[PDB]
């Protein structure tokens, strides 16, 4: 089979970058009790720089062993890129949510060879899922692998927004000290009440780790959590999102993205917030609308905005989200942090071994299979 | 009687600031079941900046209303600033650690009137303890008063410098996308071992929020925590702080600065631990040998350090923690945050009626008190 395979450029002060350190800790079970990825083998040590070109997501000796064609590229975009040029003959597309390789219908219906998308990292939506089920395709992602990643990365944020830590550590940067000017917009996140949209893998993951902050916590979801979960972390459950804006100071986004959730967060539910509220997005960037959010900030409906993903991916140079007032975005890397990474790379060579050894590819793993949403992409996704 | 009080300027952009939101969450008791502060009245609306010039910490009609006479100044550095000229027939000196008026013991020989220096926040150990208990000097503190804030910012840190927030979000607002430099230095914070040094309030409260992100704890103290402390948090006690160096991958400093405890993090100890750990210090600078700290991230044995406070207060435009590799720091901002000014403010006046009123001080706010160590002090400090 042909596998391509799109990643991340290489550092910029080249390839393999100077480790900080030498190991990382060893994960075995998800917090649900999902175990990490079990591939027969893996060819790198975990805590290496596998997602850009030169990392190859440690796939190579694997792919080539077994008499597979493995190319790896940077260039994504357009009729004329790398990607779409060897897209027709691909038995197999890989790429990750952080530098996607989009398979949109009109690329879908040019990849005559095209038979499983597998995303290296978790979220499929830069697959036309619709698409995906019409022609037969199967998609699948590494469920879990970096959703604690995501975890860590939006309780940052929302400390970091709420107590005004960017600007701040700019003014000790830069020489000055103007405590005034540092706590004028400096709040304590204890006691606010603070909500997630949805309460999946990745959002209950951020309700306990917020907890201990002694904040009240809110939520909403397109199924409601069983009652032993709501009761562990004193949750308050909202219908709909513009019910829950309308209670809480901070919300911290983590559901899918499909069409139910596109826009999910304009000007309406914005506008429901007290102003001065607080909205972290590592989810997906259209969840929320792009220029609402730009036209909250500098209204100061919203006192902050923070997030790592944007629209497109990557963002141009000129996106509106870079220097909007009071922000702080990063570019997508929650997800490849080295931990996740190692992670990642592991499902990925898992589910390939799967494939290629006519086993199933495990049902959490799954979004899109034989002409249907399944697995995981039946549980957390919609197409309508 | 004659009231010197030493803030810090008003926002650059004048005074009253332009607040983000218009009220703050209501805090009543501290997780060891201390009240709040209870004074007679307030006269601000939490919420509002407090600290600054003319901001007051709300006291001007309080204290003038009784026929006191109460100097403010930001001007409190050399024997020419207002602060030493109105020294000698102060009765009362009150300043916070984040623009401390520092009271030597050759300020405090000047004194002739001094009767009680009270810090409006938590930390005295910009007064010469030793001097003030040969003068009879009654030190005072708000116990409490921001320690949550402290603790927020230090686990706030804590993600920063693990997953390399500060110079991904530089990326963001300059245009660029670049992953693998963002994440070449990225890691979760999910199961490392990480230690505070002390498990008072600040130190708890910090073990708390740290807990559900499923890292293994330490702790090092003079003694042990009590067993229901350890057992809930999963605690490993170590009896020095080079023990503990020696397991973890990011330590967290929550002790005071008094003779035992200056220093201890040099070389002898960040070479205890292993080449690309962290270290935040959001307690005392001097805890720290400031140069050694500096060295320790340029040859990489520290993979990043944090804090807000420096030495001296505040720190010269040229202070090498500025611009040393791999910071997250702020200015010394965290116990300022709006939130925690509400509760030092009014603890400050609540001191002050006492004192006037001739009442005791709360034995949890004393540092000094009757020419020894008491209260909090006794407790918590030394005097070598
Ligand atoms: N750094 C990254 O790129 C990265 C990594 C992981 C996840 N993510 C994003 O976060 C999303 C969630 O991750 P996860 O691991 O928690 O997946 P998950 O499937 O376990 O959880 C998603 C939850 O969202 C719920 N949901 C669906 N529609 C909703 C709606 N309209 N309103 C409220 N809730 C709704 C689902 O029921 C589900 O419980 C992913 O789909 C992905 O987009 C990004
Ligand atoms: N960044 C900020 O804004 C800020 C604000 C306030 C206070 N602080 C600092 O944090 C410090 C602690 O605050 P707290 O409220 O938790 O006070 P605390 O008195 O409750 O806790 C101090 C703890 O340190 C322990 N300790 C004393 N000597 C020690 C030693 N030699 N080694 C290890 N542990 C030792 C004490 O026993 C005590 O448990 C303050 O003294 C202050 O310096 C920082």
């Amino acid at each position: 089979a042909k596998v391509l395979c799109v990643l991340y450029d290489d550092p910029t002060s080249g390839y393999p970058p100077l480790y900080a350190r030498n190991a990382i800790p060893k994960i075995e079970r998800y917090p649900d009790g999902q175990t990490v990825p079990n591939p027969k083998h893996i060819d790198f040590v975990p805590g290496e720089l596998l997602g850009c070109v030169s990392g190859e997501l440690g796939l190579r000796s694997y792919l080539e062993d077994l008499g597979h064609t493995f190319i790896v590229t940077s260039d994504k975009e357009g009729p004329n890129s790398v990607f779409e040029k060897e897209l027709p003959d691909a038995d197999i597309v890989i790429s990750q949510p952080f530098w996607p390789a989009y398979l949109t219908a009109e690329r879908i219906a040019k990849a005559k060879k095209l038979k499983l998308a597998l995303t290296a990292g978790i979220g499929s939506d830069h697959v036309d899922l619709n698409a995906a089920i019409k022609a037969g395709i199967t998609v699948a992602e590494e469920t879990f692998s970096n959703g604690i990643c995501v975890a860590e990365h939006a309780v940052m944020m929302i400390l970091a927004l709420v107590r005004n830590y960017l600007p701040s550590h700019k003014i000790a940067e830069e020489g000055g000290w103007n405590i005034a000017d540092c706590v004028s917009r400096s709040y304590d996140l204890e006691g606010m009440h603070v909500g997630t949209v949805a309460a999946g893998r990745i959002g209950l993951a951020v309700l306990r780790r917020l907890k201990p902050f002694d904040v009240k916590l809110h939520y909403t979801a397109r199924h409601r959590s069983p009652r032993a979960i709501e009761d562990e972390l004193g949750l308050t459950y909202h219908a709909t999102a513009e019910e829950m804006a309308e209670v809480c100071d901070v919300i911290s986004i983590h559901a899918p993205l499909y069409p139910a959730t596109e826009h999910l967060f304009n000007a309406k539910v914005l506008n429901k917030m007290r102003h001065g509220s607080y909205l972290v997005n590592t989810a997906r960037a259209e969840i929320c609308d792009r220029d609402d959010i730009v036209r909250a900030l500098e209204s100061g409906q919203l006192a902050g905005y923070a997030g790592d993903v944007w629209f497109p991916q990557p963002a141009p140079a000129n996106h509106p989200w870079r220097n909007m007032p009071h922000n702080g975005m990063t570019p997508h890397m929650s997800g490849s942090s080295l931990s996740g990474q190692a992670r990642y790379a592991a499902g990925t060579r898992e589910i390939l071994e799967c494939w290629f050894e006519n086993r199933p590819i495990r049902d959490e793993y799954l979004i899109v299979s034989n002409g249907k949403l399944a697995g995981t992409g039946a549980k957390s996704y919609g197409v309508g």
